[PDB]
């Protein structure tokens, strides 16, 4: 009696046709926050590019591909880049500047996958492992705790740290949950990666669970009239994450945070917009 | 009282975690079944090259690209090759195979694009035309009729029709659905394409609204003592009508035959075709 | 990632907030078709009082009571009566009136009660059983087959069966739905149980599932500016029918089969709107 | 492409068939919540009808029916009542036992009606109003926020205290929801008005929009014949400070206001931490 009908299961596509809700208000004001990103700061290059010189790093792991455009750089600058996200609609842009540029030999060497942290093992060959493994952009926090205990945040990083060789980096960031925790608040344009050239209401929604930070959600609004989109994170504290980061490698790593692109100490005045963490793989 | 929150829009998506319901089991059984195309038929291979090479065509566009399975043996044989698609999941295979041949000449020269049979004299520049458009796999038949009136498969044929030089081919093809709303059963792996490697029971269900067809559903169930399912949905187009639309989208300026499985079909014959095959060739 | 959060589960409601849809567009629309009952025909009244006196009946079940129109009549006539629904949104029509009421000795009498013909037996106590049961206004055409091999509605038929008495009546109808199938069209206002005093466009769905007819789906519009419900029958077919009513007496009853009031030969030239199966249990 | 065909309507019914969802789980475990009221505690019958004798009520309204309790133990008392609900699936325990009792003569002088605190202007004539109007069980929490700018809210009291009669009462309470914020915690089995015979475990999930609370979601475990099922209902959570504004603004400031903690005076500061606030209004008259 109250059972309904679908015209075609969740997932699937057919030729001639767009595939489900691609085309939704929702999704086309999503692809214009995606391309809001042509402005990537001078002060996040020279940090991650100065990085990766420091350490002489030259096979370099991009794990939260997306769109490419951190792989793209490196690509640039000589590195040699494999760049693996779980999402298709996002690594679908990535794949295009590849073909779009093809003819440019360091281009033509670019490898892109889709893998998924938590069959990482599986979906990546790492031989001996990567000189650097890059996770950065807020990423991580989008791998919800559906199961309650962390369990998936734990094997996230314990595969992502696998890609890891010896004496080689992880390079992982969130966003401060702390402050947006205590304020309630997610500002707009805070990003220090890429500046946006596009104006931004934002509501943000945080969802505490058994007195348990366990949501965050920011509904974004853009001009037009106005239309909005939504997306949601998981908000990790500093304390936490720097606890879940070092298990990940079982204790056998050197640590280190920075806030927007410098040295973290605790109790400082400045409070940063993001925390990176900095991984050296002590065996 | 009632509303219900989401996590992240509908269509939206974000790094490191799978799109929506990517990796769900009727996504997953239904990737086998776009998967089934290993077997090109002989039969299929030997009548399109004839028929493109009888009418001089070079410059060919295949508005339903998908996996890519039929643009790819083009490429092989030679043709300069357009391909789109308005689904990103299916044409995401067609790029693929197209990057890991990239070495090989012809797949270098492959075009795949993004485009919509609604918007197409917009998604795709045709400068004066091509030699053959084609449309083939029952493709056109999953654009269903939202409105009522037919307009949307009126304005999809028009502009496919655009897309064809003077005196250039369109090939557009749909199952048997006279057969189908006549029976009620959709009897399944008749694909004359590509011979079926996978084994499927099919349920078929037939809507009808105020007396007219209005949609075929079908519901594919597959193994592995398991029994994972999918579903979708096609317009039923009988073939009188379907002569009807076709031709109208050239606006009467064309010469059309309608093939049965590849051969010339006569009405009443005793054969009873799986498909029929509309072969327009534009006056000019 | 996809999982969705609900302000309430379905079914439940709370003080002072209106029960789920039950302020829609479509709940309103429809509770006006559902009070388009004052027009009760003439030529159904003197059926059915004829039927019942005819064969001396006085206690009488109607186990598809809803909003209480064919029950309040067979009260003002003095009948004893138990109505019985398994909708509580119609059935508390019923209950109002009689509250309204109460105080005529008649409707202090009336019993009005929850059940379910699949726990029919369970439900309503029966005794010896009812003079007659009644199942009027092609209700049973509201049970869907969910279970695809009609053993539900073989099930609400024997329970439905169960409480005629020896020697009693059930009186059950369906609409006519050789027509609907062969025409495809459900034509609107030929209720002749009550003229519609309210004009209603309908639209007609048919689905057939491996060549037999599943469902008739009716999304009624109305104006009141037009808003639109639907409701969903399956479509029964006489032959089939007939060899159902039967089969839930044992094949132990006398049955014969009305067209529109009107004893019904088959191929006879008359199209009737709705049959009316009248069945004598022969113990 | 995407549409989805449903069998019927959302909110439509028919003869023979159960209603949406009326026969599921989560309603299932859900009713014998709201049905565990067997045991009016004697400190709350007492505390009611002592307040009401004292300033006189004989015409009371009640207007958070639910399933008829609050109501019956004032029809029992003899006082001449009319509840009402938004609620039709809950007013349907109420009707039932009116007619159950009907024989009894308070029970056939007792009204009991649908109308919605949005609307009550037009669902309920006053005429000169009422001498109590109720609203306990922690009841007004019930309706959100739907707006942002806590407007429903405002319209809703002050349709409730536009029946309340010149000098006639209005008593509504909420549940304690500064120490539920503050602990994250909305600890089971509380209720002061009827002790629980039925045993929850709560899950309490607070939303925070703008660092502004927002929603209060408890969703219940109940034991079954030994299984578990699970129902969820949602709250606004009212602070003590901020509902004692909106319940005086809605009166135009033309009140006495006092507040009760779990039936006795409130002192702030006070050791004594109550599970319900109860707000005493005195319309001036």
């Amino acid at each position: 009696v109250d059972s309904v009908y679908r015209t075609r299961s969740l997932g699937v596509a057919a030729e001639g046709i767009p595939d489900q809700y691609a085309d939704g208000e929702a999704a086309r004001v999503w692809q214009l926050y995606i391309g809001d990103t042509r402005s990537r700061t001078a002060e996040y290059k020279a940090w991650l590019l100065g990085l990766l010189r420091q350490h002489g790093c030259h096979r370099v792991l991009d794990v939260a591909c997306g769109t490419g455009v951190d792989s793209i750089m490196l690509v640039e600058e000589g590195f040699s880049v494999t760049s693996v996200d779980a999402s298709d609609k996002m690594l679908k842009y990535a794949l295009k500047e590849r073909w779009n540029r093809r003819k440019e030999p360091a281009f033509d060497k670019w490898v892109i996958e889709e893998a998924n942290w938590l069959t990482l093992d599986k979906d990546v060959p790492a031989g001996d492992g990567f000189d650097a493994v890059i996770c950065l952009g807020n990423s991580f926090a989008h791998l919800p705790d559906s199961k309650g205990d962390q369990s998936e945040h734990r094997l996230a990083l314990k595969n992502i740290a696998s890609m890891v060789r010896p004496g080689g980096l992880l390079v992982i960031d969130h966003r401060n949950y702390d402050y947006i925790l205590s304020t309630g608040c997610a500002p707009p344009g805070k990003n220090i990666y890429y500046k946006s050239d596009l104006t931004k209401d934002i509501t943000t929604s945080v969802l505490t669970v058994n007195n348990k930070a366990h949501m965050v959600t920011l509904d974004y609004t853009v001009q037009v009239g106005f239309s909005k989109f939504r997306l949601s994170y998981y908000p990790h504290c500093l304390a936490s994450f720097t606890e879940l980061v070092q298990e990940a490698f079982g204790g056998r790593c050197q640590h280190s945070v920075l806030g927007d692109f410098k040295p973290y100490r605790p109790g400082q005045a400045y409070v940063p917009c993001y925390f990176i963490h900095v991984l050296k793989k002590t065996g």
